[PDB]
């Protein structure tokens, strides 16, 4: 679709067998999801935003469905206040900015 | 123009007579610029991000030129790690996410 920005650009995702809502976030290099149950290996990581830093777990080659579009990539899991789909996955679904 | 997301979507802005670079940020409701000198009056405001919160100064009705598109709106100024243009100004320049 084309999505305008008068509202938060929220979309439905499916990951780890679960349905969630997430914000399409061009301001985010990586994808960060709130605490959820994901299977498999992970790695400790620390990531920074506006107010400081958080600790997350890094899952690689995770299948995620974003507004119907499948992508496979790194997903970070941790105490983010909002589920964030970052450019690492946005490029995979062909998402662009336009004005 | 159309902007893809393989790299940070950075653009040139002009605000308060000064030239700066800023990230087009669909994940940001508001616009937040690093500490810079802006003319008139402002109001205290607290904003939350991934790792906590910061104090910013709220400037209303500020003229900003974003990649050659003029907009007038609220700009927050404070200790953000990156200049970020939020949806409040993105809607003004007609910016969309799409295909
Ligand atoms: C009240 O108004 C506002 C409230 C919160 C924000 S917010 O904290 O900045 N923010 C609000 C969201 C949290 C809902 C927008 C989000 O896109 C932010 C802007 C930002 C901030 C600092 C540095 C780079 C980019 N992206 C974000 O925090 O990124 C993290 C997580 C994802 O991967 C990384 O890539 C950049 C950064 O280093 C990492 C902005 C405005």
């Amino acid at each position: 679709p084309q999505i305008t920005l008068w509202q938060r650009p929220l979309v439905t995702i499916k990951i780890g067998g679960q349905l969630k809502e997430a914000l399409l976030n061009t301001g985010a290099d990586d994808t960060v999801l709130e605490e959820m149950s994901l299977p498999g290996r992970w790695k400790p990581k620390m990531i920074g935003g506006i107010g400081g830093f958080i600790k997350v777990r890094q899952y690689d080659q995770i299948l995620i469905e974003i507004c119907g579009h499948k992508a496979i990539g790194t997903v970070l899991v941790g105490p983010t206040p909002v589920n964030i789909i970052g450019r690492n996955l946005l490029t995979q679904i062909g998402c662009t900015l336009n004005f």
